[PDB]
Order: C-alpha cells, then sequence, then structure tokens
C-alpha cells in the first residue's frame, strides 16, 4: 500500500 499510494502521487504530479 505505502508504495501503491506513493506512486499515485508521483504520476499525478
Amino acid at each position: 500500500a505505502a508504495a501503491a499510494l506513493a506512486a499515485a502521487l508521483a504520476q499525478a504530479l
């Protein structure tokens, strides 16, 4: 979950 959510953020921005 940590990685999944971190990555979401990265892509959005």
